């Protein structure tokens, strides 16, 4: 069953676990190869309880929010919690209103739940790209705005800038990485109210072997595998939520399984100090 958290101080809560759709109908370019089989894949795992789906304008080239667009027509609009961004070239006004009109579009849908900026750009200014923002906002075309690949300073900001309030910031962070916290980005995020969405939240190869061998024992422990308990430890933060890749049928079970784990205070202790 799908854990769920308060997204920011919204007041709503959002599944913990969002749907990751980079590669689904392609990378950089769209890659029709697959349609039926994407859609196909895209409906399962909404109904298993990925109702948090998060994607951007430039997946595939386009064709993934075309590809999303598409799965949804089977559910609710309003159970459904869509997330787009936009990318760095776009952030002036005029430009990131056609990039948010496009992305609903290609998704056939009224509005976005959140949207975010996927890069910060530094010749653009932010007060400018978040003022566009907030006009989405006002039209009824964005419920919530964010960021992505903002640090702790950059985050900051954007706050100072931003008429709207910064929901999250969306950012690598698995047991390895550990910039989000070197950085005070995810004590940051704690005690202002923005959540960190964990992207990449699993390193699936090149694991140290302290890693590998701490995960082993407490995944053996828990009868879980190494990536269920990457997971785990994301989740088990206040204020974390995390997109693994969506990728399989195998790993969408996987994964949701991975919300009954309950890590004891001596292994998030141990994993804690593995970066
Ligand atoms: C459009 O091109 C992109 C866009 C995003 C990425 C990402 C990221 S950060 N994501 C897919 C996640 C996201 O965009 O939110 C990681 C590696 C290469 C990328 C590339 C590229 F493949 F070119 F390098």
């Amino acid at each position: 069953s799908m854990l769920y958290k308060e997204l920011g101080r919204t007041g709503e809560e959002i599944p913990a676990l969002g749907l990751g759709t980079w590669g689904i109908g392609g990378f950089e370019t769209p890659d029709y190869s697959r349609d039926e089989e994407m859609v196909e894949l895209l409906k399962t795992a909404i109904k298993m309880g990925y109702t948090h789906i998060d994607t951007a304008e430039y997946y595939g080239g386009g064709h993934t929010e075309e590809l999303i667009g598409k799965a949804i027509k089977d559910f609710r609009r309003e159970d459904l919690f869509i997330v787009s961004k936009v990318w760095p070239t776009h952030l002036r006004r005029d430009d990131l209103l056609r990039s948010l009109e496009n992305t609903l579009k290609r998704l056939d849908t009224d509005y976005v739940d959140l949207y975010l900026i996927h890069w910060p750009n530094p010749e653009i200014p932010l007060e400018e790209t978040l003022s566009a923002m907030a006009e989405g906002v006002r039209q009824g075309l964005i419920r919530y705005i964010g960021v992505s690949n903002f640090d702790r300073r950059l985050l900051e900001e954007a706050i100072s800038k931003s008429q709207e309030p910064i929901v999250c910031d969306q950012v690598k962070y698995n047991i390895e990485d550990r910039d989000p916290e070197r950085d005070g980005l995810l004590e940051f995020c704690q005690k202002n109210g923005v959540t960190l969405v964990a992207y990449s939240p699993l390193r699936r190869t090149l694991l140290s072997e302290k890693t590998k061998r701490t995960l082993e024992e407490i995944a053996k422990n828990h009868g879980a595998t190494i990536y269920q308990i990457m997971l785990a430890w994301l989740l088990a933060k206040p204020n974390v939520v995390a997109i693994p890749k969506a990728g399989r049928v195998e790993h969408l079970r996987e994964n949701l399984k991975a919300t009954e784990i309950k890590l004891s205070e001596e292994e998030m202790k141990l994993l804690d100090s593995l970066g």
